[PDB]
C-alpha cells in the first residue's frame, strides 16, 4: 500500500499556472500581462545597472561563502529600517525593531506565520478581498485561519471604505490584519494618508496586530512617501510586523530578497520575540541566500551606487505611468465605450481592468492575451509595440 | 496587553550558538571545530575555482532575475537525480522521479516534512541516535512526531547493527525512516554496503518509507560510492525521498543550493504528488534562489569545469584523511594514553571524540577549542599549525 496512493493532486496556481500556459502558447504575437514583472520598453525584463555594478564588486572581493547567520546580513536589515521608518526613527533608535533577511517577501510571510503560530495566542489573520492569492495559502500553512476583510468598491472604482471599517467590526483584539503597504495588489487602490491615520487609530482602539505587506516601495510616489501609511501606523503602535521584498523595486526576483520585521514595545521585549522568530527560520531554511541581500546592501550602502538604483526605479516607475495613459487614450482610439479614465488612478504595476472572467478566457483563447482570471492586468507588461493589438483585443471582448 | 509580552526566549542553537561565542571570543589562539565547515590548510574557508568562474560566467552572460518555477532550474533537476541514481537509471527513464530546487538541505528537509504532514496519513519520523540536531526541529515544526533508533555502540566506536535492527521493529508500516546517505553526521560511521542491502530488504518487508538525507555526497569514498546505499534502496522501493545538499560538496553554503527529490512507482504517481509538493513550497518561499543553483548547473553541465570541480573535491576529501590521521598520530606524541584509532576509521568531517560534555566545556572556557557539546569535532577545521596546541589541550583534560 503506498504512501502516496491517497494524494488529490494540487489545483493550478491562478499566476503561476497561467505564466505556463503562456510558455506553452505557439501563436505568435502573444502578450503576457499575467504575473508581475517589470518590463522595459523593448518587453525584456533587464538586470538593473546598479545591480551588476554589485555583482562584479562581490565576485572581485567575495573569500568565502560561509554560513550567513540565521537573520541573515547586518547591514541589510539595518538599510531595510531606514527605508520603511526613516533615518532618524523613534523606533530605531529606541531599539525597538529586529529585521531577519528572508528568502523573498513569501518568505518573510511564511516566517510571521510560522513564528504566531507557535509563540502567540493569535488564531485570525484578516485579509483584503480582493488580495494576492498566495496570502491565504501561507498563512494557512502555519494553522491560521484567514477571513477577508471587504475594500474595493467595483462600481466606482475606489477604495470602499465604509464597507472596509464596517467589515472589520469584528476582528478582535490580538486578531492580525494584513495591509498593503502600497501598490494594492490587485487593486492598485491605496488608502489616502488621511485614511491611513484612521485606520491607525481604529487599529489601536481595536487592539489590532498590524501586518504590512511591502512589496512595492517606490512604485506609487515615490520612496518615502510610499512608507507614510506604515508610518502612520508606526507612531501609533507598540507591536507590529512588516514583510517586504526587493524583487520588484531591484528587479531581483529569481534571488529572493526580502525581509521580515519585528516591533515591539522596547528593546528587551523585540530581542525576546525575535530569538523565537529565529528558531522558527532555524527549523526552516536554517539562513537566508547570501547574494541577493549582498547586492542590495552593496547599493543601499554606497552613495553612488543608491543613486543610480533611485533613478532606475524611478524611470520604471514613470514608465508605469506613461503606459497607464497610454492604454486609456488607446482603448478609446480603439473605439470602446466604456470609461477606462479609473485606470489612471491606480497605483503601481497593476490595474483591475473591470473584465468578466468570460472575458478574460476570450482574450486569451482567441487573441493570445493573458490576464489573471480576475481582471487583473499588469500595465508594466505594455509596451509601445503591444498596445495597439492589446486594446483591438480588449475592445473586441467588451 | 501586547502580543509579544509573554513569548520566552528560545533556547541557543547547539551549533550555530557555539559559533555566535566563538565569533565574540577575543582570545588570538582559539580554534573552532564546531560547525561543519571545510578549512584548507592555511585556516581558511575558501570559495572553488570552479564557482569563481562560473560566477564569472553568470556576471557577462545573465540578462535576467526573473523567477524561477517553484522547482527551479531543470538542468539542475536532472543533473541531480544523475548524481543520486546514475547516469543511466531506470528510475530516471520511467520518468519515476521529480526534483526541486530548495534553500539548502535545510529547506529541502522543511519541504518533505510539509509535504508529508499535509497530504499523507504519515505521524512518525524515525531518526538515528544520535543524528543532526536540527532533524527534531525540523519535524516537529511540520506536526511530525520524532521517535529515535539506536545506531552508535559507544563503547566500541562502531555501528551497532543488532542494536539498530530490534530498535526499528517499532516503526510501523507507513512510518518514515530516515537515514544519512554517507558521512553519518555526528558519528562518521556509515553501513556497509551489505548491511545497506539488509536494511533495503527489511525495509520493503516492514512497508517503511525511507527519507535519505545526503550532505556529503563525495566526502566518503567518491561520488558514485557514496550513493551505494541510496542506490541498493532505489532498486526495491516503490516510493522514497531524498533531500541533498550542495553546500558542503560545492563550499556553496551561504547560497542555500539543496534539493528534494520526490521517487513513486510509476510517472503518474509520483506528478500527483509533485504537484502538492509545489503547493507546500509556493506557501513557503515560493519559488528558490537562483545565484547557488545556476553555478552548481554551469559546472555540472560543462566538462572542464566539472573536471576542475571533481579534482577539487577530491583535495577537500583527501585533506581530511590526512587530518584524521595526523591528529590519532599527534593526540599519542602530546602524551594521550587512550586509543585514538577508531578516528581513523570515521568518515567524513566529523568524528564522536569521545569526549565527556564537562571535558568539551573546558577545552573551550581555559583553551578556546570549539566543539560541539556532543564531543562531534570538525576534523576538516584542523590543520598542520593548530594540530599541536589542539591535542595539547585535550590532553589536558582526559
Ligand atoms: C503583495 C505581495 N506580497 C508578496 C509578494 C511576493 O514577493 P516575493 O517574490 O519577494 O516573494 C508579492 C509579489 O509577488 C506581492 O504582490
Ligand atoms: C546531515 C545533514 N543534513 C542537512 C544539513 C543541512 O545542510 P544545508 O546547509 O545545505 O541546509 C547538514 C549540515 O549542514 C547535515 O549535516
Amino acid at each position: 500500500v503506498g504512501t502516496f496512493e491517497n494524494i488529490t493532486a494540487a489545483p493550478a496556481d491562478p499566476i503561476l499556472g497561467l505564466a505556463d500556459l503562456f510558455r506553452a502558447d505557439e501563436r505568435p504575437g502573444k502578450i503576457n500581462l499575467g504575473i508581475g514583472l517589470y518590463y522595459d520598453e523593448t518587453g525584456k525584463i533587464p538586470v538593473l545597472t546598479s545591480v551588476k555594478k554589485a555583482e562584479q564588486y562581490l565576485l572581485e572581493n567575495e573569500t568565502t561563502k560561509l554560513y550567513l547567520g540565521i537573520d541573515g546580513i547586518p547591514e541589510f536589515g539595518r538599510c531595510t529600517q531606514e527605508l520603511l521608518f526613516g533615518k532618524g526613527s523613534a523606533l530605531i533608535n529606541d531599539k525597538r525593531a529586529r529585521t531577519a533577511q528572508t528568502p523573498g517577501g513569501s518568505g518573510a510571510l511564511r516566517v510571521a506565520a510560522d513564528f504566531l503560530a507557535k509563540n502567540t495566542s493569535v488564531k485570525r489573520v484578516w485579509v483584503s478581498n480582493p488580495s494576492w492569492p498566495n496570502h491565504k495559502s501561507v498563512f494557512n500553512s502555519a494553522g491560521l485561519e484567514v477571513r477577508e476583510y471587504a475594500y474595493y468598491d467595483a462600481e466606482n472604482h475606489t477604495l470602499d471604505f465604509d464597507a472596509l471599517i464596517n467589515s472589520l467590526n469584528e476582528a478582535q483584539a490580538g486578531d492580525v490584519v494584513l495591509f498593503h503597504g502600497c501598490c494594492h495588489n490587485p487593486t492598485g487602490i491605496d488608502p489616502t494618508l488621511e485614511q491611513w491615520q484612521t485606520l491607525a487609530q481604529l487599529s489601536v482602539e481595536k487592539g489590532w496586530l498590524p501586518l504590512f505587506d511591502f512589496a512595492y516601495q517606490g512604485f506609487a510616489r515615490g520612496l518615502e512617501e510610499d512608507a507614510e501609511g506604515l508610518r502612520a501606523f508606526a507612531a501609533m503602535h507598540k507591536e507590529l510586523i512588516v514583510a517586504s521584498s526587493y524583487s520588484k523595486n531591484f528587479g531581483l526576483y529569481n534571488e529572493r530578497v526580502g525581509a521580515c520585521t519585528l516591533v515591539a514595545a522596547d528593546s528587551e521585549t523585540v530581542d525576546r520575540a525575535f530569538s523565537q522568530m529565529k528558531a522558527a527560520i532555524r527549523a526552516n531554511y536554517s539562513s537566508p541566500p547570501a547574494h541577493g541581500a549582498s547586492v542590495v546592501a552593496t547599493i543601499l550602502s554606497n552613495d553612488a551606487l543608491r543613486a543610480i538604483w533611485e533613478q532606475e526605479l524611478t524611470d520604471m516607475r514613470q514608465r508605469i505611468q506613461r503606459m497607464r495613459q497610454l492604454f486609456v487614450n488607446t482603448l478609446q482610439e480603439k473605439g470602446a465605450n466604456r470609461d477606462f479614465s479609473f485606470i489612471i488612478k491606480q497605483n503601481g504595476m497593476f490595474s483591475f481592468s473591470g473584465l468578466t472572467k468570460e472575458q478574460v478566457l476570450r482574450l486569451r483563447e482567441e487573441f493570445g492575451v493573458y490576464a489573471v482570471a480576475s481582471g487583473r492586468v499588469n500595465v508594466a507588461g505594455m509596451t509601445p509595440d503591444n498596445m495597439a493589438p492589446l486594446c483591438e483585443a480588449i475592445v473586441a471582448v467588451l
